[PDB]
């Protein structure tokens, strides 16, 4: 096959006139040579731009600043000039933060916020909030996000979340739009780039995150479940790239029911794999029955039964297929425990693979830091009723050892090669990188 063509109009529309063109410094009264919050200058900025008619474009000028929960609105276009440093405030209120939301608590269209030039940086480095996302997504049409790295510390949260949001009783997500040109570096194994919930006619292209994953299409948000509503359709994603992690692309419908899905040119340096794909699973909430939260076990007679009793059924997607795959081998790739014994073919002494200590990481076992395992790893149940294929194209290694795996699938044999909690603790150098 050959993968579908398409424009980027298909996806955003830049605005062809607009009413004003404001600096944040210079009409907002912004400070980017001091330590302080610029939160209210932005946002006072925002609402007078998305004010006008026909909006206008706000420009962040070279300093740095310190922003958090910014509410994006109609009709603004951010442009970040290319030595803006852009750090989150502090707030010590202990909840879930975000540098910016758009639509989360209401409707923006025609949205845009890119660097100028060779991008700007995002750094959380010195940040003393650990729960961080830099964009989360609700209710917005028409966007564009793009140029800029964000200088990570391990963090949770995916740093763009293309989530959902309640209002007037149902679900709303974002459509149409681009999200492109970011690197993420230093990013937390259970994370990365962008994490979608829902989403639809999105296109994500040349995203690149260190560590975690970069297009982590794990649709497993709770309001979607209660909801029935959400998941990603029509996405369009090329050049993803991933750099001791998990994977550059993943699939994780869980119990969501997603669409079609095309992905070009994926590669990955030092990453459990490339491409990953999930078996989409159900799980009840107080041999059919795992060890709980109760995940419902892989069979089609309990699955059966599941769709019965409580309607619900694993997720899937739709039509999905992958050009391109290049995964380069690499000794620091991030790895979980239920993949180790998938070494038992080209690494039987388990040699490279590093458990990080307590203090690196508290729940061992949870990570862990060896050679990639394979190019693609494709764990959905080929012998089922309830299955999805991730079709891949053109799937290519390089420097993988003598036995190593290409693909790994429900077929692929293991064994227990490796102390999972004995083995050679990490050094600090290997996991802060
Ligand atoms: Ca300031
Ligand atoms: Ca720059
Ligand atoms: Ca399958
Ligand atoms: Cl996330
Ligand atoms: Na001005
Ligand atoms: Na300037
Ligand atoms: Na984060």
């Amino acid at each position: 096959v050959s993968p579908k063509t398409y424009k980027d109009a298909d996806f955003y529309v830049a605005p062809t006139q607009q009413d004003v063109n404001y600096d944040l410094v210079d009409d907002f009264g912004a400070n980017g040579n001091d330590t302080s919050d610029d939160s209210n200058a932005l946002q006072r900025a925002i609402n007078a731009i998305s004010r006008k008619p026909n909006g206008g474009t706000l420009l962040i000028p070279n300093g740095t600043y310190h922003f958090l929960g910014i509410q994006m609105k109609s009709n603004v276009h951010i442009r970040v000039e290319s030595d803006v440093i852009i750090k989150p405030t502090w707030n010590g209120d202990g909840k879930n933060h975000r540098l910016f939301e758009v639509g989360v608590n209401n409707i923006v269209r025609n949205f845009s916020f890119q660097g100028l030039g060779n991008g700007f940086l995002v750094d959380f480095k010195d940040s003393r909030d650990k729960n961080l996302a830099v964009f989360k997504l609700g209710d917005v049409r028409n966007y564009k996000i793009s140029n800029f790295t964000i200088d990570d510390n391990k963090t949770i949260f995916a740093s763009i979340l293309v989530d959902v949001t309640e209002r007037n009783g149902r679900l709303h997500w974002s459509r149409n739009g681009i999200i492109e040109r970011i690197k993420q570096n230093n990013a937390l194994f259970g994370y990365g780039l962008i994490q979608t919930y829902g989403a639809d006619n999105i296109l994500f292209r040349n995203l690149h995150s260190e560590g975690g994953i970069a297009l982590r299409m794990e649709t497993d948000n709770l309001l979607m479940k209660n909801y029935k509503q959400g998941g990603i359709r029509n996405i369009f994603a090329d050049n993803i790239r991933c750099s001791k992690g998990l994977a550059a692309v993943m699939f994780g419908p869980h119990f969501m029911k997603n669409g079609d899905v095309q992905v070009t040119n994926v590669s990955s340096v030092s990453c459990g794999s490339a491409v990953r794909s999930d078996s989409g699973f159900v799980e009840l909430f107080s041999g059919c029955a795992q060890t709980p939260a109760a995940r419902v076990t892989q069979k089609d007679a309990c699955l059966d039964k599941a769709k019965l009793e409580y309607g619900i059924e694993p997720g899937s997607f739709g039509t999905v297929k992958v050009f391109d795959v290049t995964a380069r081998f690499g000794y620091n790739a991030d790895l979980k425990q239920d993949q180790l014994d998938y070494f038992s073919t080209s690494n039987p002494m388990c040699k490279r693979v590093c458990l990080p200590t307590k203090e690196q990481w508290s729940k061992q076992g949870q990570i862990y830091i060896g050679p990639s395992l394979a190019a693609v790893i494709d764990t959905t149940p080929e012998t089922s009723k309830y299955d999805y294929d991730v079709k891949t194209f053109n799937v290519k290694r390089i420097n993988f050892p003598v036995n190593s795996h290409k693909t790994i699938d429900t077929n692929t044999e293991s064994s227990r090669v490796c102390n999972y909690y004995g083995m050679s603790e990490c050094s600090s150098s290997r996991w802060e990188r």
